[PDB]
RNA sequence: AUAUACCGCCAUCUUAACCCUGAUGAAGGCUACAAAGUACGUUAGGUCAAGGUGUAGCCC
């Protein structure tokens, strides 16, 4: 949601550009066009910190796994 | 006599695209503590005095 409590324009624009979206949706949000919605609280700092931690950890772990797999492929 | 013959000189006037919204109707698009907006000719002109090339007139 933007600051007028309407959807972020990027949701519709990403749908137009065929870019998948992950999103945190609160009870007053519209999840119809988010590809992978995650229902949850987006206001409490604890919750937002948990989301940031999870996504950062997943991204770094995936990138490290890619590096390890390519290294194994070349070495072996 | 004619630049109301040209040339010279002066002067007069004339000389987009993309992206969104509305049911992809006519149509519309701003808020900063930010909400779709971003990129030459012309003249019955003057000048025959610091300049020219022609054309015509009269020639009891
Ligand atoms: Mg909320
Ligand atoms: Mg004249």
């Amino acid at each position: 949601l933007n600051n007028i409590f309407e959807p972020h324009v990027a949701v519709r624009d990403a749908a137009k550009m065929n870019i998948p979206t992950v999103g945190i949706v609160d009870t007053n949000c519209n999840p119809c066009l988010i590809t992978y919605p995650v229902p949850g609280n987006d206001d409490s700092p604890l919750a937002v910190h948990l989301y940031c931690r999870l996504f950062q950890t997943a991204i770094t772990r995936a990138k490290e796994k890619r590096q390890q797999v390519e290294a194994l492929y070349r070495l072996q």
